[PDB]
């Protein structure tokens, strides 16, 4: 069948319609549809008016003003709240209550677009596989990165969160209008990676979007994630209108100058410090989240509470740190160069600046016990990366799961592992997967562009898109639509079980214990290591003049 044109609150709606088979199976896919009106700078976004007559939304719009990769603060233009919908149809009749799944894409909050780019390893989000081969309505979205997404004095004159608004906003539209396509408003279900990943997490904790979500699922990326949230706004808050010229020690003033400054000043005086000079750096993404008035009342661990009633499944790559740490020690495949136990050291202090060198001397301890030495620089390359995946992804995922399973009301928990090795030809033979890799399994990349992909990846696709798909139709990765290779079983502090993703799904697939030992030292000995909280009165609370 087909859908035609489609009233929604905003006004007449119409797409293409892509015929997929000689037996009516075809696919209405509507892009460009505005979900809010044109964010003013550094603003909440506001309703969209509506429109008279048709839209035909039929291209992606704009993705939001954004830097290159070198110049160009240039990649799309303020006006780019729009959000695309891939509705599966038979030939019978018109597809109605069918499970809604809206995609969020990371890109370290600085980049990203809802026209499957601004990603590195993977970047392309058509639903159209998702869509199709789960029977799924697949929805993705633009919401605002960068200093015009998330820059924040940390008071009333610049709350930041701008880009969680506009996530919240795409939400709430998908819940008030996504039946006029044939979805079910009730079983929306949200999915990301990296900082989406963090994004969903973030969004089933905020009040705002109490009954809007029913399910969701964070990839590589939680809202617990060192990275997740910005500690010190103000501090770059200055910085950026040190850049620009802005009464930066004054907050009001500042904001003021700010919010009307040129959007692409704003955005380009935000520049990557990727280069070459080892000072603790290279994961210093300044604009993340906050935790401002509203949207994100307190810290995230507080705000559980939101998401108890909220099916949830949360995991992690095997080695998600090595695209960072590679960042910070160049010692990838690099036979001719080695790791000393020193420059492990080096690496460690860096990474637990805030409990000095007793933090870091635990750290290095507590990670150098295994006798593989100076023989096996293999293995202290393999530990190097081990470290950036427990601290920025593994642990945060695991306090996150056991969190939520631990204050769950009727929601069920899964967490997972995937390991599908990554056959990138710059990488060292031991390489697990990376951050990133599980994008073309999910997307089915395998199926859509087949050519370059071993049929292990189409198994591999097959399974994830089935698990996905099922869970955002019955909470249950087990039961659904289509046909689960090994049984994921439902997550337990008993247990502690995971599902390790990959080539070989079967029954031995359900795994315990990933890494307990560590979660313990981060969670335990680490966090009772006296802090270099040390910043006089520079604390929440003092001197923040009543925000
Ligand atoms: C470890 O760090 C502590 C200070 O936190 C210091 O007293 C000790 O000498 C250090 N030991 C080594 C072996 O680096």
């Amino acid at each position: 069948a087909k859908l035609g044109s489609v009233y929604t609150e905003g006004g007449f709606v119409e797409g293409v319609n892509k015929k997929l088979s000689l037996f009516g199976d075809s696919i209405d896919i509507f892009k460009g549809i505005p979900f809010a009106a044109a964010p003013k700078a550094l603003e909440k976004p506001e309703r969209h008016p509506g429109w008279q007559g048709t839209l035909k939304a039929k291209s992606f719009k704009k993705r939001c003003l954004q830097a290159t990769l070198t110049q160009d603060s240039t990649y799309g233009n303020e006006d780019c709240l729009y959000l695309n919908i891939w509705v599966p149809q038979g030939r019978k009749e018109v597809s109605h209550d069918l499970p809604v799944m809206i995609w969020i894409y990371g890109g370290a909050f600085l980049m990203g677009a809802s026209q499957g780019a601004n990603f590195l390893s993977n970047y392309l989000y058509d639903g159209e596989e998702i869509a199709t081969r789960g029977n799924v309505i697949v929805v993705t979205f633009n919401y605002r990165v960068g200093p015009l997404g998330f820059l924040s004095t940390g008071d009333s004159n610049l709350p930041g969160n701008y880009g969680l608004w506009d996530q919240h906003m795409a939400i709430a539209w998908v819940k008030r209008n996504i039946e006029a396509f044939g979805g079910d408003p009730d079983n929306i279900t949200l999915f990301g990676e990296s900082a989406g990943g963090a994004s969903v997490s973030l969004q089933t904790l905020s009040p705002y979007n109490k009954g809007l979500i029913k399910r969701a699922i964070s990839q590589s990326g939680v809202g617990l994630c060192p990275w997740a949230i910005q500690q010190d706004p103000l501090f770059w808050a200055k910085r950026i209108a040190e850049k620009v010229g802005c009464p930066v020690d004054d907050t009001s003033k500042m904001a003021g100058c700010l919010k009307i400054t040129d959007p692409r000043a704003l955005t380009l005086a935000y520049k990557l410090p990727l280069g070459s000079t080892e000072y603790p750096k290279l994961h210093y993404l300044s604009f993340v989240p906050v935790i401002d008035g509203d949207f994100i009342p307190d810290d995230p661990v507080n705000l559980y509470a939101n998401a108890a009633d909220v099916d949830y499944i949360a995991g992690t790559n095997d080695m998600d740190g090595h695209l960072f740490v590679g960042m910070d020690v160049p010692a990838i495949n690099s036979n001719k160069q080695d790791v000393t136990e020193e420059d492990f050291y080096k690496l460690v202090s860096g990474l637990t600046v805030t409990k000095g060198l007793r933090g870091a001397n635990a750290t290095y301890e507590v990670y150098t016990e295994p006798w593989a030495q100076d023989s096996s620089q293999e293995t202290r390359k393999k530990t190097m990366v081990d470290l950036e995946t427990d601290i920025l992804f593994l642990i945060p995922t695991k306090i996150a799961v056991a969190q939520h399973k631990s204050h769950a009301k009727s929601a069920n928990t899964y967490t997972y592992l995937f390991s599908q090795p990554s056959r990138m030809p710059i990488y060292p033979k031991w390489m697990g997967a990376d951050h990133a890799d599980d994008l073309q399994y999910v997307f089915g990349k395998p199926f859509a562009t087949p050519l370059g992909y071993r049929a292990q990846d189409r198994t591999v696709s097959k399974a994830m898109i089935a698990y996905w798909t099922n869970f955002a139709r019955t909470g249950d990765p087990n039961t659904g639509h289509s046909t689960v290779p090994a049984n994921w079983d439902p997550y337990t502090l008993e247990d502690d079980n995971y599902l390790e993703i990959n080539k070989q799904m079967d029954s031995n697939s359900m795994k315990l214990h990933l890494r307990t030992n560590y979660l313990q030292f981060w969670t335990q000995t680490y966090q009772a290591l006296p802090t270099v909280t040390s910043a006089g009165a520079s604390l929440l609370p003092p001197e923040d003049n009543s925000q």
